[PDB]
């Protein structure tokens, strides 16, 4: 019945690109996922929110370990000038910070602490993610000290029910 | 890479909140609204924002039965915020593929979209991670992309683990 937590981990080995502006229509996906599988291109998270409501495209957004990231902007460049993509965007100064636990789908105050604690040091989320087993964001590397500590202190976290 | 199963799920609809101000401060808003409103969580999704525009869009599925009632109290936050707007959809089906060790092996993100784009099931968001590649489509277009999942990862029915 409770939500358990079970840890705070933070990532300072990954990258973020983001490929901007894809239609909306299937088969766009496969074309940047099988670029980047033929690269061997190591994808940590996939993140495509909904297309637009006044563009009708969408972006897609994935983290992979920094020693991949020029290959993989290397391979998404080409594809973007041979299609209609806006604009492919990379950032190797990007942390990634979670909450890891079990039972969170029935405690949604869990979710609001994690974005209460991270405001209040300041810490901006830049992007999230979640899974049944964590709740993950992706900010500035430089706070993810700051964005850790919080975290520790708002759960009171070694394993902990949520309260 | 040891692939587990193919999950479904046709019970929730997603919420969607755009517009929002990329600052510290109002994911919060967002979620303190939703847990006072006891509103159960499933997933949430927020890709990064726009550089001319400084706002980004937040989307969370939840109970479908809850779905309007959520969206209604997120735009009673909506003036404050300076938001475009927050939409519903009580159709959407969440289909997702279990497994280890996927991250060293992106073939299987590949064949993941493959799947569905051969079937012509048309992906409206995606959220994956080591331990699951999850998308939310058109809850008509489930069976199809479950099946398509099953047939391209040679799984059956039973949870019985194939490899890679
Ligand atoms: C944008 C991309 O996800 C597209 N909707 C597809 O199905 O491939
Ligand atoms: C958009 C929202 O995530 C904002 N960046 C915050 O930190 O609250």
């Amino acid at each position: 019945e409770e939500a358990v937590l079970t840890g705070v981990a933070t990532d300072k080995s990954e990258a973020k690109v983001t490929v901007l502006g894809i239609s909306d229509k299937p088969g766009e996906a496969a074309k940047v996922f099988r670029a980047l599988a033929d690269a061997e291109i190591n994808i940590d998270m996939v993140l495509q929110n909904v297309s637009s409501v006044e563009d009708g495209t969408t972006d897609i957004t994935f983290t992979c370990p920094r020693s991949d990231g020029r290959r993989a902007m290397e391979i998404l460049k080409k594809l973007q000038v041979q299609g209609n993509w806006t604009n492919v965007l990379y950032d190797d100064q990007v942390g990634k910070v979670s909450l890891v636990g079990a039972g969170m789908k029935s405690h949604p105050g869990v979710t609001a602490e994690f974005m209460e604690a991270l405001r209040d040091v300041n810490v901006n989320i830049e992007l999230i993610s979640t899974s049944e087993i964590r709740i993950s964001v992706l900010i500035r590397e430089d706070d993810l000290d700051a964005a850790a500590r919080a975290l520790h202190e708002q759960f009171q976290l070694e394993a902990v029910v949520y309260a």
